[PDB]
């Protein structure tokens, strides 16, 4: 289970998250990783799908986020879609709804997505040769 393709499924929608700098990705999002980081694999697993499912709940009908153009609505579509996969293929590994999170630093939704890549791109280096 551990070093499951969902790694690269994973990794594959963030790549694809952040190619995007709108308005909606400087929205903040809790910084679970401001914590001196006292967590199993699974528990920052349902960290992070907590928080993203905060982030794409309360933001997919956001005018700030919506956009004017039909490019700009696109993307926007684009970004929850990504994000709602992102998060359901997190839930998985998480094995666990039961993480309470309570950092008080707010990150960009752009900054947690790539400290997120960068721990499962982490993850992905750790189970390969």
């Amino acid at each position: 289970h551990k070093c499951d393709i969902t790694l690269q499924e994973i990794i594959k929608d963030l790549n694809s998250l952040t190619e995007q700098k709108t308005l909606c990705t400087e929205l903040t999002v809790t910084d679970i990783f401001a914590a001196s980081k006292n967590t199993t694999e699974k528990e920052t697993f349902c960290r992070a799908a907590t928080v993203l499912r905060q982030f794409y709940s309360h933001h997919e009908k956001d005018t700030r986020c919506l956009g004017a153009t039909a490019q700009q609505f696109h993307r926007h579509k684009q970004l929850i879609r990504f994000l709602k996969r992102l998060d359901r293929n997190l839930w998985g590994l998480a094995g666990l709804n039961s993480c309470p999170v309570k950092e008080a630093n707010q990150s960009t939704l752009e900054n947690f997505l790539e400290r997120l890549k960068t721990i499962m791109r982490e993850k992905y280096s750790k189970c390969s040769s």
